[PDB]
């Protein structure tokens, strides 16, 4: 019964059943064991920015990923509360509503496929899924293994990868040391063609002209992309300048998670794949 997260150790003489999950990597960790959000925190944004694994039809929006709904968390009185160290300052306020299980993939460790698989197998016990939470583990591995022997036997590995989020006309993140893009890419054989220190979510904020440093890379674009971003791309007089635009080298991914868990390294290591072999 007794579970450790980091926060301390708390006992369940029973499976929480109603579950509350404040940050979208957890709310897809959740979904990933099968089991069912009674909330989650920003639903239109998980919809929007994360996609995949679905949301169950009733789960109910407990507020943004900053600011739950202590009034509404009350009324709906969940079984447990999931947060991660970047809402710790909650974390006394959301006990007395109910359990609460803080459990960070993005830390100063660095290592969020690594943290997702340790809290993966914490939720398994938590919801006596541990058989499932094994197999996403190596489903996650197996994936990773065999997108990265298909990519270097067809004779693609050999290019460096530039992950990069559109924020505004002349504003990037990079990811690298310490995202799920590098751990995901790294894990199939690939190189990243940036090199600069990140923060512990593994990304640089940079301006686009640091594009030109890296025009001998695939760049990769998270997704999703509005309108108005892809056009401010398509008729951006820097971007077209760059060799990888005139090189067909620039692909727009779908929405996939940057900060999720070993479902979305799993998506974006079948999307680079396809890219890349097609
Ligand atoms: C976990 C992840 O979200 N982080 O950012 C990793 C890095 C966290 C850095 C600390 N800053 C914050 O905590 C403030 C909210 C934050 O999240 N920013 O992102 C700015 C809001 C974007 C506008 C408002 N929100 C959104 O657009 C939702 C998606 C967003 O959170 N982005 O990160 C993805 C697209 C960037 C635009
Ligand atoms: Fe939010
Ligand atoms: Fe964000
Ligand atoms: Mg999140
Ligand atoms: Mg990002």
């Amino acid at each position: 019964p007794d579970i450790t997260h980091e926060m301390g150790t708390t006992s369940f003489e029973t499976t929480p059943k109603k579950v509350v999950a404040l940050d979208w990597v957890l709310t897809e960790t959740v979904l990933s064991l099968g089991i069912e959000l009674e909330g989650a925190a920003n639903i239109s944004g998980y919809q929007q920015w994360v996609a995949e694994p679905h949301l169950n039809a009733d789960a109910i929006d407990v507020g943004s990923r900053r600011e739950p709904n202590l009034e509404l968390l009350s009324n709906i009185k969940p079984d447990v509360i999931l947060i991660s160290k970047h809402l710790a300052a909650a974390y006394e306020p959301l006990s007395k509503i109910a359990p609460v299980l803080v459990y960070s993939v993005y830390s100063e460790d660095k290592q969020p496929l690594e943290s997702a698989k340790r809290i993966t197998r914490s939720l398994g016990k938590l919801f006596d899924k541990e058989q499932q939470a094994e197999q996403v583990i190596a489903q996650t591995d197996q994936r990773l293994a065999a997108n990265g022997a298909k990519i270097t036997s067809a004779g693609k590995a050999e290019k460096p990868l530039l992950f990069a989020r559109f924020i505004n006309d002349k504003t990037l993140r990079i990811h690298s040391e310490g995202s799920l893009a590098q751990d995901t890419i790294n894990a199939m054989g690939l190189k990243n063609d940036w090199q600069e220190p990140t923060n512990l979510w593994g990304f640089t904020t940079t301006g686009t002209e640091k594009l030109a440093e890296h025009q001998k890379a695939n760049v990769m674009i998270f997704g999703p992309l509005s309108q108005e971003e892809r056009q401010q791309l398509t008729q951006s007089p820097l971007w077209q300048a760059m060799e990888f635009s005139r090189t067909d080298s620039v692909y727009e991914l779908p929405a996939i998670w940057t900060f999720g868990g070993l479902l979305a390294a799993q998506r974006l290591s079948d999307h680079i794949t396809g890219r890349l072999t097609q």
